[PDB]
């Protein structure tokens, strides 16, 4: 199967603008739209449950009927339920169900998919790759206990979260170890610090699109199943090419 | 070391235009400029020694002094020699020394590099990858006899030449086998039929830049050492990213 291209729709006329952006992203090759109004990055805006519902629901309501998968980026089970009632396909939980333990039961109740992201405050007693795998496998198992099938549980290594520069480099060197869990892996590096380190000199975020695309190609070669990206068209065409080359290689061995 | 980015400079005022385009390519990250004024496709033109010299020399004189290596795409030893006494660094021979066997002596005499491209009629007894290796290893041997160091003998699989669609796919599936000869490999796919097939639905040549860049990433992952491309910026930035990811991976294992 194709590598899935997940476009980013931040929702922090708004509904109209978002409808137009979603249509453009579909035309550019998105398979999934990741809708969110809230961040867990240190120094994030403080957004209450009521404000999160206020910003996300009118958008989700307007876009869920398009022929694309809708992922809602939320860690709050009440937000996820309200969106799942409207027909969204996936919950992208930056806390891997650790913030709200009802998230699993909710996702299972609507037969939807969940993405579990590696996160934390940076402290850990084990090396990062071990701690990541251990943490994420244990939360995936909590998801399974609740009734979600393994094929609907995605893992995200959480580049941008709970890791030093050296720890992110270690993760990005060892993506195969996360893919080997057999849960589908979502790589989300787009324009983050790791891509700044790849460029090696000062850039605007948009200028990090080519190196982001290199992480897409590399990741796909390591067997990640989706990429979450700002520049949908570049990554969709790159990924189309990499999928084609991998399939061709497979077919011929 | 980095993957080398070879920009394409075709030649048909013309010197000034060539000067400006080479300045742009150096700025976009080109390490080598490939200058050619003659094609070896069946669907391409016929050009005399004197005509080729008239086109190639003025451009080469004007550009050789800039901060970039110059490769001259020619199969004539006379053109090669004229450009080498002017200080170009490489000869990219689309006939791999088979059209003019003096080519080896001449590159050796000037301490330069040679690229040997797989080419032919399309006729062959043995399967394509075997015939490609046999022909290229034999021509590389001739180059070694002439005094050319093995690290200065490049192999190009010749996508676009002497091969059916299926044969090109077979080659593109098996680039690791060409890399395993330990001669540095130049991959040259940019905007060719192979990239047309990767996009599938109708495209112009320029619409093929993103899948060309996929071949760049894939090739680098397979160990090719340079890519020959129309869109220097996109490939340079992407290849910088893939080089970074591979080095990172290697350092951490």
């Amino acid at each position: 199967t194709k590598t899935k291209i997940m476009g980013i729709l931040n929702v922090t006329n708004n509904v109209e603008t978002a409808i137009n952006r979603v249509k453009a992203m579909i035309d550019e090759g998105a398979d999934i739209i990741d809708v969110g109004g809230v961040s867990t990055r240190p120094g994030h805006e403080m957004v209450t449950l009521e404000e999160e519902l206020n910003r996300v629901l009118p958008v989700v309501e307007a876009i869920v009927g398009f022929d694309v998968k809708i992922s809602v980026d939320t860690f709050r089970s009440e937000v996820a339920e309200a969106c799942l009632k409207l027909g969204v396909d996936m919950i992208n939980d930056q806390w891997a169900g650790l913030y709200d333990h009802r998230m699993f039961q909710i996702v299972a109740k609507y037969d939807a998919e969940i993405i579990l992201m590696h996160n934390g405050n940076g402290n850990r007693d084990e090396p990062v790759v071990e701690e990541m795998l251990t943490s994420l496998l244990a939360q995936a198992h909590q998801a399974k206990i609740a009734g979600i099938p393994s094929n609907k549980i995605w893992l995200d290594p959480g580049i941008g979260f709970a890791k030093t520069r050296n720890e992110e480099a270690e993760v990005m060197a060892r993506l195969d170890e996360l893919v080997a869990t057999e849960y589908p892996v979502l790589l989300a590096t787009s324009r983050k610090r790791f891509t700044k380190e790849m460029m090696g000199y000062d850039t605007t975020p948009v200028e990090r699109d080519e190196v982001t695309a290199a992480t897409t190609a590399y990741g796909i070669m390591k067997g990640v199943r989706a990429v979450r990206v700002h520049n949908v068209e570049l990554n969709a065409k790159l990924a189309k090419g990499i999928d084609f080359l991998k399939e061709n290689e497979n077919a011929r061995h």
